[PDB]
């Protein structure tokens, strides 16, 4: 997250930290995700497609720092990695960028809700918030595009949603951005998600209810003028999410 503020997991308790174990034992951070029911975390297929072996991943719920074992966290392995069957990647745009991770502890259990581990609600069919709405994103991604290290403490920021007709303007993304995708950004281009934030949540408060409106997917640079962050529009995928869970 470029700009924004430092935060801890009690303020974003549906956030999942997803890591991959390499041959030889080291473990590195991969992408974010969101808890939608005790056994199911949803994220982006691009974080996994080049390493599609479910045994390789470690998922933490309740975790606030990249290298510290936060009180109350829970650690899980992946029982089923489900990637969308018509996923694909153009130069900038990524399509059907959505994945499900069914999680289980070493004892065979799903997550146990607590003050620092909670689910986030799914949207309804045909009802996403109007353009101009403020929504929050969260992750452990880069604080500047020239960094190579990620921040030790979790960050968040707030951005505004952008219409399909503005996002398809020539100096923004043209016809590369589609109606299955949602754009959001700072009007002053100073804060955004960035590499390392992919898969993480775009949460919007809609008619009273905090709602998983989007999944971090792609963008040209980070916090670059006229180049929004682009997010998978979760309401379109409700028939795929219900049939695969
Ligand atoms: N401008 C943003 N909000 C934004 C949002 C998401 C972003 C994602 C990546 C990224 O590195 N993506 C990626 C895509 C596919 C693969 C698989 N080769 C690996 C990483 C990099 C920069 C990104 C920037």
């Amino acid at each position: 997250i470029i700009g924004g503020e430092f935060t801890t997991i009690e303020n974003q308790p549906w956030f999942a930290a997803i890591y991959r174990r390499h041959r030889g034992g080291s473990v590195t951070y991969v992408c974010g995700g969101s808890l939608m029911s005790p056994c199911w975390v949803i994220s982006a297929t691009h974080c996994f497609i080049d390493y599609p072996k479910k045994e390789d991943y470690i998922v933490y719920l309740g975790r606030s720092r990249l290298n510290s074992n936060t009180q109350g966290e829970m650690k899980f392995e992946v029982e089923n990695l489900i990637l969308h069957k018509d996923y694909s990647a153009d130069t900038l745009a990524h399509h059907n960028d959505i994945a499900l991770l069914k999680i289980r502890s070493k004892e065979g259990r799903c997550a146990q809700p607590s003050r620092t581990i909670q689910t986030i609600c799914l949207p309804s069919m045909y009802n996403d918030p109007q353009f101009g709405t403020s929504c929050e994103i969260t992750g452990f991604g880069k604080e500047q595009s020239t960094d190579y290290l990620y921040p030790e403490q979790l960050k968040m920021t707030v951005v505004k949603l952008i219409s399909h007709r503005e996002c398809q303007q020539p100096h923004y993304y043209g016809s590369e951005v589609t109606t299955k995708m949602l754009c959001a950004a700072d009007p002053q281009w100073k804060t955004d998600s960035c590499q390392g934030d992919s898969g993480g949540p775009l949460v919007c408060s809609l008619q009273g209810r905090m709602t998983l409106t989007g999944i971090v997917s792609w963008g040209r640079g980070c916090a670059l003028k006229d180049k929004p962050g682009v997010y998978t529009r979760v309401s379109h995928f409700l028939p795929w999410i219900r049939s695969h869970t």
